[PDB]
């Protein structure tokens, strides 16, 4: 959708952009549906399928939910796998590359830690949203017998003007009529406050986490500054590192703006 | 890491946990081994397998990096997909519904969006540690060398003391000695370089990524204002919404301070 | 383009879309290639071929544009067709309905003379791009040689540094270089010559026609109101029509301003 | 839970780890359960059956301390035939030798049979674990009842609104609520004073226990300075040993201060 006004599908620069070039496109684009395959696509097609023609969309959306939820597990736990291994290769190297390198790893732990709670707020939200298919297929059927009822009496208006089983059903109809306008109406309150509350629930969360894990990449970022990027002549050795305890303090610091932080103190702030 | 000083692992609940409880745990947790099956399991597998012993971990580290970046591939164009998804399920809905659902949808696209471009970075931090563990791996048939000079030599030395193969190698050996020490020194070099600068680059990249997407939902959230969450009583009808101009102008805003973003207006800020 | 910030390529309506709403799309979508068959596409495919590999696209654009060319004089002809079958239709009518149709069907026959003189003119255009294409094509092996007089230089050098056959093509490159700069500089300089006068020419034909087609509609327009669209009961036959005058009237008037008509008395501004 | 925060379980080292390095892990580490095996695990799989299923874990915690009991009976006895072993071994040494390994052999007893007291002040934590252990299993019934009792008057509330038989339940539900009021507030109060109690006099006794044994290797270390390491060259033999009268004074102090320490005598002190 940022894409300028040209032909092709580029999107607009921003200025950081043109502080620093994009990278190349990824290499690992594989070739594959990139749906995680038949066995992750049968849930896909399964929500396509014989429902009540209503809620079908909105099942479809839920059980894709369920796809990112799987996809964000798997890269979730795997992801701190991923940092146990960087603190197992640190630990045969350079003391202030191995402390350094272990304390990258922890933040990782922590990015990952939030990333399940992240997860654990999106299973509320694909919860509610869980809520109001079923709300919405359990009142298609009053629409799907209404609109039977309203053919089934045009095709008896066609047959006769007179059939007691015309005024019958003319008379159930006003009925159905009625329980179909309620229905709707609660439809729709239902619907909003669902929709409202759930999409607000789900931005607070990303919010928070987002915001959280930013707040986690400055503290690393500022911890990167402890070693020294000088290189050294071969033969003698540069002095030991020394600086522990700055880091310690450093990952005292994060930890205590990390229990400290609350929505109130929500540094980010719309213009 | 997070866990208070008890016999359970439970994290010290934040400010955050307090306001608000944290959510049960996800009902997505299947039977697996969580890593892909066997099939995505193969190349953890190819690592930990006949290398130099030495870039082993790190190619293993790389490998697994690799499988961070598919899984992020897999769940940002399938998470592209819900919001095209949710756009089509929107479709058929209350007006105020319909343009909502259409705003979140697009700004999800530009999530998606923001995702591949980390992606791409991602990818460059895989590049500097796939250079990182190659050089490591041509390093290490120096050290191979020199252990396998070093017992030779010792047996040598046990069979006699005067055999001029003896002499020989321990000639070799003291060149391989200052071989080696050269390349262990450029080795700690180009390792301290390389890792610093991968790292802050990853990090600059992951917070420059999230606080974007904190000002994407904190605009999300201000727009979901739009909407009225009052009840409606069956029968009448709800006056029309007529906010289109207001949510335009939200989304313009939220391109223009999207466009206007750079490192200096981080205003995330640690302490 | 012009589609809204939505999932959709749904181009936002414009007032006159509000005024009257967009029609459904046309049923003469009909299940073929859409290019005229591989007989037309043999053409576009042949442009893509054994080139000059530079002016390929600039040549597959001008076939391209033959391809426009035969397109629409197979829809001017076949509309003047069109124009005299709708005077042998209304031959048998109403002495109204067959003036007024005979008028509408020589208005028609201005519109296809008017699109035949558009022809002309988009040959004039489609002539100025095959002039340009072909001192493209022509300036092209220049670059090939010094691509591979340096090629064969770097292999020649990777052999010795002293060959006298190095120094000479070294010699001989120097003057490729400096004939290679005037020939770019003179396609640079011819280039957007060309493009700017035949796309000059190009917009100013086509606003010509287009003003000249909406004098045209404008008033044929003005001359549909001579017939009177009030239903006549069945029996008595209405009076008959007198306005011959009032429509030949109508008709020198249109070819007065039709001759009128000049660049200067272009009456339409853009803002 | 002395683990630094990195990704490893290893515990910050305190200053004796820096005084003197921590010895590798022991070897004695044989490929079994641990649990005494199968004969052994009997009682505690036997805890974890039907019961009360409130004082489940409180009689599990209750076999495993007598699990405890049985090894550290097992320990007490087995070193005391330790210390007689080394007494005989040392029969046949030098006199210098042979006295200080008797003098170590009897600290050893008296190490063992301060372990039987210590083992005696545990039967007594575990006897009052008994008791609280058999007080809650006594009082869970009248929970049992109730929640059986809420269960059937739901049930009854369910088929009728004026069965008898549910306001006679209701009247004896609601005497049985306030005599489980009165059980479990006393169950608390019994609860936490046979805790506190308990818990005290086991520290108590953990303290007094462990300074004791302390003084007693005080003591020991101060006693093994009264042989000499100085090395004896081969041939002749050095002065024989009368330090007999020094480590029987030695020996008599160690009594003396045993005898004389009380609870007021209490030298360590926390801070």
């Amino acid at each position: 959708m940022h894409r300028t006004y040209s032909l092709r599908n580029s999107r607009a620069p921003t200025a950081s952009q043109l502080q620093n070039p994009p990278p190349p496109p990824s290499t690992t684009k594989g070739r594959f549906f990139g749906k995680g395959g038949l066995a992750y696509s049968f849930r896909r097609s399964a929500a396509g399928a014989f429902g009540p023609e209503l809620s079908r969309k909105l099942s479809q959306l839920v059980k894709i939910e369920k796809n990112v939820l799987r996809s964000m597990e798997l890269t979730a736990n795997e992801r701190r796998d991923a940092a146990k291994q960087l603190s197992i290769w640190g630990l045969e190297n350079d003391d202030d590359v191995s402390d350094i390198t272990d304390k990258l790893g922890v933040l990782i732990y922590e990015v990952s830690e939030l990333d399940d709670q992240f997860i654990d707020r999106y299973d509320q939200y694909r919860l509610t949203l869980k809520s109001i298919r079923d709300i919405e297929g359990s009142v298609q059927p009053s629409r799907d017998r209404k609109d039977k009822i309203t053919d089934k009496i045009a095709y008896l208006k066609y047959k006769d003007p007179q059939s007691p089983k015309i005024e019958v059903l003319e008379q159930e109809l006003v009925r159905a009529e009625a329980e179909s306008l309620v229905a709707e109406a609660q439809l729709s309150n239902i619907t909003r406050s669902k929709l409202r509350a759930a999409f607000n629930y789900q931005f607070d969360s990303i919010i928070e986490h987002s915001e959280k894990i930013a707040l986690i990449a400055g503290y690393g970022k500022a911890l990167l500054e402890l070693l020294d990027d000088s290189p050294v002549t071969p033969g003698e050795t540069r002095p030991a590192y020394d600086g522990y305890e700055a880091s310690k303090q450093i990952i005292i610091d994060a930890e205590s703006a990390l229990n400290e932080w609350t929505l109130d103190s929500a540094q980010v702030k719309p213009t």
